[PDB]
């Protein structure tokens, strides 16, 4: 994928930051894994990814991280090493379960331009 169908949300400092969940859940979904952290409620969070893009749709996730309006990380998706690989709809799957999660704990969810348009989105 030229850089010209590279899709980058997230600057390279947030891709690499580091963050920790107080209230830690996982799971595995498919090829990709889904982190939240529970402790966080009541919040507006916006959904952003790195992905590659053909065809007009999001090919291959790098990796997607939750923000909230302070820009603190509390939520991701990440492709497993050992899966080889996924498709769309693993990760169409993966956003769906984890917008389903972050409202359990009373969030309201956005996801970015992007995503919108290249994945999430009728």
């Amino acid at each position: 994928t030229p850089a010209s169908r590279y899709i980058t949300d997230m600057t390279i400092e947030e891709l690499s930051r580091d963050w920790f969940m107080l209230m830690p859940k996982q799971k595995v979904e498919g090829p990709l894994c889904i982190r939240i952290d529970q402790a966080i409620m009541d919040k507006n969070i916006m959904l952003k990814a790195n992905f590659s893009v053909i065809f007009d749709r999001l090919e291959t996730l790098i990796l997607l991280r939750a923000f909230t309006e302070e820009g603190a990380i509390v939520g991701e998706i990440s492709p497993l090493p050992s899966f080889p690989g996924h498709t769309i709809e693993d990760v169409k799957n993966a956003i769906g379960v984890l917008i389903g999660g972050l409202e359990y704990n009373d969030n309201t969810v956005r996801v970015s331009k992007t995503l919108q348009r290249f994945a999430w989105g009728s």
